[PDB]
């Protein structure tokens, strides 16, 4: 298992326009395309990241480049934040893959609320970063999802996705 592999389990693959679980405009491996309503507004987006007119649609590679893009681009956020950087680095590998899980779903903003949480990661108290980390809106409204991110937290082991 590798950060690839957790994340089209968690994101699937659907190669047109769809909703995500908060309505918004989403394609490929989970790749957000606009907040706005506009169906419109999400071709261009599309369009433009693309570099073609597709009408709403692409293929398997441009869906894989995509997410390759997305995974290097929340790494780089994680590595970039002062708040960020020093839990990540305190993490061995497995648990790293969780945090990037977090970062791609929620972004830096999201992630925001989860001072406490952090605080607790990067002391290894995995139990009570756990507790903490389903006190949230996001464990609330997709708990599925939540709970094999916070169960790769709490063990270090791949058994959530196994
Ligand atoms: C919630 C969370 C966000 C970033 C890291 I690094 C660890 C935990
Ligand atoms: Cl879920």
């Amino acid at each position: 298992m590798n950060i690839f592999e957790m994340l089209r389990i968690d994101e699937g693959l659907r190669l047109k326009i769809y909703k995500d679980t908060e309505g918004y405009y989403t394609i490929g491996i989970g790749h957000l395309l606009t907040k706005s309503p506009s169906l419109n507004a999400a071709k261009s987006e599309l369009d433009k990241a693309i570099g073609r007119n597709c009408n709403g649609v692409i293929t398997k590679d441009e869906a894989e480049k995509l997410f390759n893009q997305d995974v290097d681009a929340a790494v780089r956020g994680i590595l970039r934040n002062a708040k960020l950087k020093p839990v990540y680095d305190s993490l061995d590998a497995v648990r790293r893959c969780a945090a990037i899980n977090m970062v791609f779903q929620m972004g830096e903003t999201g992630v925001a609320g989860f001072t406490n949480s952090l605080r607790m990661l990067q002391q290894k108290r995995w139990d009570e970063a756990a507790v903490n980390l389903a006190k949230s809106r996001w464990y609330n409204q997709t708990p599925n999802r939540a709970k094999r991110v916070i169960t790769t937290f709490r063990t270090g082991t791949w058994d959530a996705y196994k």
